[PDB]
């Protein structure tokens, strides 16, 4: 009975690019202000802000609260961060919906934010090391991208999936080129304008307005993609080219009850019909969207064939193809404006990022039934079904 | 509707003490197994694990999933971490309750875990430091204990409260000594044995079993307390002695519907009858427990006088006294076995820690109505009402 | 008794520019191999290699030796480094003379080398910080630029000299601009070609050849100068345009005796008759080149007016205008082709750097007596006595 | 032609111990003014202060000047630091002697200072660390203990010499134990009293006067030294027992022409009759003193058998045992009062340390021609012969 009244995201920045020195909570504050403004809802009406964020080390106490306060959400509201890895920004929306469903809140802003650029290096130095070198650990790699059980990068899990579903390097590269070309086309045609709220990077040497997804490559060629070296295995197939990137961004949705939207005269972007999260083997985490989507659709009472549009996260070409083959949905309704291989993947924000892309595309094409889904390090998936009002 | 089938916590370790080299997820795994065993529930029946944790930097991907996996919870279940600062371990239980309430899970393990000892120092080093000094930042201080808006320590917010409510150094010291003596009495009498599950610390030359709260001072004197210097303000009143400590521990609860418990023939520790979270001014965050407790009681349909037992967190004597004065509950029913000044406060575990202490004491004395509440950095409170079955 | 038979120096690289990744000893190595076949002595006849270096930290065991063994000098030879800061580069050549003077060596390779670019940040960490941030200190700034007695930048002492000699922002900028014009002129006219030896900066994807000082700005106008802001004093006069730069480079000279060279038919580049160093108030270190330049003359039996050429370190336009507004030697023969404001100042190398010009110049313009002087931190100055044949 | 007027060293300290938190220069401060007052010469007569130091990172500009100044050396005087690794403190002495032989000074305080304890960790971060884990080094290990050419520790080059000279595990112990015996013996006797100048370690909470060497062990036997596990090769022979320690200290001497001391009516400890230096195969740096001492011996026109007393640093038992067996000098007059392994070897000071042991002992018993020799990292040697009338 819970609708998404509005949504917004920042453009997605390149690693150490547009948002190289912008803390996640600043990106988050801008998206909170935006969902309020887009819905006609004042910050004083917000009850809670819930923001997925995987890499908050060094940012200060509870960045979700910092983002909310900066956006002018009242001190009497509350805010909290959560971490279900790449599933975070979508899971936060489900959690927000549950606040309203249980009657504990009326208006929630939910999503995710991440500054992978700003993630620090670290070391536990309270014990001591009285002689010889020690390791400074990249928190982004360690806490974001390394499997805690097997010790290897998410990219190895992508190889595991490639080997298992027998996906060639050529098939992976074709998929990646296709994502870029879809994203370039959508960007040129203006299809990211609605969802994107511009972010002003404040600087001594001048303010810069960032309103374009900077990671999207224009004129992606299969030839250059085919020449890349495997990035995780000497004899592997996964490359920097057919993998998603490291990125900065934030994304969110304003939630409230359908009844509440009606009183306000709001035309919402959609009704949250169902959601699900399910676990899989950590060695093939990329497959998590399969059981999660199946579970979400079961809960919705929907067949796979009932879906009009799908956003299925593109962590790696390997798993994205695996998911598409197993679920068997029409690939032409999946990521119709491109995916994370082209647009980028700020971890904590990603699931809210693809939700934004889904909502605004559903509205533009008049799609009735949609699904957003992501894989999750450590072996999970999450998925949400949305229906137009 | 939703009951706490069972609960457990580790003993609380001193800073760089018994758990000095023990990752939070190891403490968490032990408590997960404990709640399963105590309820007679198998790890394969668990749907999701939800663990508050403020300081996970460097521990690797999603430590909640690391703990769950260690405990033998199946790969098909899910897990995530959350952060509402000191409120986390309690908020996690409410969030788990909501999973069951909305019909999305049946069996949830929820709580918190924190290794403040293992928290690393960090620095953002990606853009390179062109020239001039830069800090290695203590993540425990920066992300757990410093206000992000005013830039000062939680201990300064404690002074703000002391000033506002005119709480003398002598009043705060008496409160601190009283906490220590109650904890010492309860520890000697065996009142922590039920809630504590022992933790085996693995070591080269010998394994050590930890089953006692090692922060509790034995024989604490008013005289020594009065001799301490203000830790945050030269003209202050808040000291190491009347403040809670830096600590390591985990704590959790196993949740299911009342009907599920009945089916299993489980005698639950209590029914979750309501919960609330509310914001206050960050400068006086210690006051969060007032509006949060008031809201939780309203939702339960309870008067303050209806409560038989209360656990109100003791981040600092100043704020605990403020909360007590304002709410006006009989202090003889609050923190009857001592509080965090004596027992310690591993940040993300604290809310579940005091929940454990509340539940096992309610069972012991046959108290029908209880309430747990904590203050939260950045100006929040959380509270939960529990009734015996 | 002693002569300098040949000299050679690297181009001067800007901060984090052409040699941003190039270790000092590498630049020293090229500099030795340059001077070493310039006379007719093979590396295998070199006794010792004496190199001035100020920021050796993290580059490995005794760099002087790394730069020699790599330069080709045999293992039976010997090498060490020294540190009179900005004076090291010339004191080094002087130290070289004493060896062949005392009759303990025959052929010495002596000068300076520095990669301020490569200077690390450090922190004493054997204690194991129990809690709280700790500083990462910029060694370049701390051990290379900060007064150990007053804790302020050398630039502050330049203000002390300025205030002392009443050198208006105008006269400093007027000295400065003059430097950039002379430096830019000498470069175009290739008057830096003889001395400069190419250094090949090796690269993974191709090698670059650096044979030109990249720090000289193409003719700074007295107007562009008047733009800049005070660099060290809120209401000061010392700017980033009239002060020295931060630089990387290397420079040295081969030293040997008269009769021995006679045997080998070797033609010198200058004679060594004496040398001097003297200390001043550290608060006004820039005055160093005044007593030093005056005591050198004495032991040479020469009067101030006997010299036909002079190079005088431009650490700052302020300390520079004063050094000249006192000593009296022909003002227009100071820094025939500039010094440091435009060319650069890699600390340890500075002396031998400003020497190379001098040495070769005495041989190209043909003059009986020449001299170079430099200011030294902690309040000192240094110089030698050369007499081409 | 030039003499040591007076000689003073500090108490040699253990790693992280007596001078755990004391800076090199504060050790060099009492040492210089120790010799000054021993000679009866005013600090204002000091011409120059030359002190060897290998690990100065983070201590500030030119710590050799920091020592002079703190010991009351006038600003008008001169000072610099230098580095020839394990031979910094003795090579200084000759460089000192050579300040006067050329006639550029009359009075130099020359020596060495080192606080290996205070040597920091570091990294080059100016360019940044774009992604992935990295190392903070050690400077003591990387800059003072590891080869720059083969990349291995001194404890390995000492291993090279073992097998090369078929030195078993027994032949190495016997030396360390016999030197751990004569150190405890010479200690109780008090033959260290004279050469030690007491250092006052300022303790905010307990002031303590260090006046004895704390790396000397009491009751050394071939029994304990034999139960040690190889520390540089599982099946090695070099241990913590038959190798020098890591240590802090400073040491120096007052030099003046023999004519200048006559005018001052001072009894000179000795008279520097010959010195030298030359390199040996780097793999066997320990083989530095063999050829070094030989030049010392020929330059002085002295047969080996002319000597009466010898100080050869026992950085490792492997090298020393070859210093004796290969050279010739009767092993019964070499380090009679024990050596490094027992005493200690604070790199930069160690060369000024052994000399002070040499001088006061030649005095005490009556030795005319005595020699002091050290090995050097990089494969070099340095030695100095000192006869007193
Ligand atoms: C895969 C990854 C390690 C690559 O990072 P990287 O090693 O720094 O690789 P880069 O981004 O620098 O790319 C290397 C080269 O490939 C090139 N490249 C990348 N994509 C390309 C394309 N489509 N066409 C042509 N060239 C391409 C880049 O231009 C770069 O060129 P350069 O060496 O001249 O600069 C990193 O992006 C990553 O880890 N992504 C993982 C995302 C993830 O795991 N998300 C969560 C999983 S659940
Ligand atoms: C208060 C705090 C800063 C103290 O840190 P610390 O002083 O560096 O470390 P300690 O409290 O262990 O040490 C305090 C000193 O007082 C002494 N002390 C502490 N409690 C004492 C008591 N009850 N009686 C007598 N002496 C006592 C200790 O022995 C120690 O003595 P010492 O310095 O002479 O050896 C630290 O515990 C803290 O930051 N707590 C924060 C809790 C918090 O902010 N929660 C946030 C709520 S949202
Ligand atoms: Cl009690
Ligand atoms: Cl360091
Ligand atoms: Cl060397
Ligand atoms: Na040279
Ligand atoms: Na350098
Ligand atoms: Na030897």
């Amino acid at each position: 009975s819970i609708v998404i009244a509005s949504a917004a995201r920042t453009a997605v920045g390149s690693f150490n690019g547009a948002f190289a020195n912008t803390p996640a909570h600043e990106l988050g504050a801008t998206v909170i202000s935006a969902v309020l403004e887009r819905a006609g809802v004042a910050a004083g009406e917000v009850n809670e802000v819930i923001l997925g964020q995987v890499l908050p080390a060094g940012e200060g106490q509870n960045p979700a609260r910092q983002a909310a306060m900066k956006a002018g959400v009242p001190q009497e509201a509350t805010a909290w961060g959560m971490n279900q890895l790449c599933g975070s920004g979508l899971r936060a929306v489900a959690l927000g919906m549950q606040q309203i469903a249980t009657g504990d809140a009326s208006i929630i802003v939910a999503g995710g934010m991440e500054s992978m650029s700003m993630a620090p290096h670290c070391a536990h130095l309270r014990g001591g090391v009285k002689m010889g070198d020690f390791k400074m650990i990249d928190t982004m790699i360690k806490d974001g991208l390394t499997d805690a059980f097997y010790g290897y990068h998410m990219g190895t899990t992508a190889e595991n999936v490639a080997k298992q579903w027998q996906l060639s390097r050529d098939e992976q590269d074709a998929f990646a080129v296709a994502s870029q070309n879809k994203a370039e086309a959508a960007q040129k045609d203006g299809r990211f304008k609605d969802e994107i709220v511009p972010f002003i990077v404040k600087g001594r040497k001048g303010d810069i307005t960032v309103d374009a997804d900077e990671y999207i490559r224009h004129g992606a060629t299969l030839d250059s993609m085919a020449k890349l070296r495997p990035a995780f295995d000497k004899e592997g197939t996964v490359t920097a080219g057919n993998a998603s990137g490291l990125n900065d961004g934030a994304a969110a949705a304003l939630l409230m009850s359908e009844a509440e939207a009606s009183r306000r005269g709001i035309q919402p972007l959609g009704r949250i019909v169902s959601w699900a999260t399910v676990g899989v083997d950590p060695k093939v985490m990329g497959t998590g969207p399969i059981p999660a989507s199946r579970k979400a659709l079961e809960r919705a009472g929907w067949k796979i064939g009932d879906l009009d549009l799908v956003e299925a996260n593109e962590a790696f070409a390997a798993q994205a193809c695996a998911v598409n083959k197993d679920l068997g949905w029409d690939p032409s309704i999946v990521n119709v404006n491109g995916g994370a291989i082209a647009i980028g993947a700020p971890i904590g924000a990603s699931g809210a990022r693809i939700l934004n892309t889904l909502l605004f595309e559903m509205k533009r094409r008049g799609a009735r039934k949609g699904l957003a889904t992501l894989c999750i390090g450590g072996g999970m998936g999450v998925a949400m079904c949305i229906e137009s009002l």
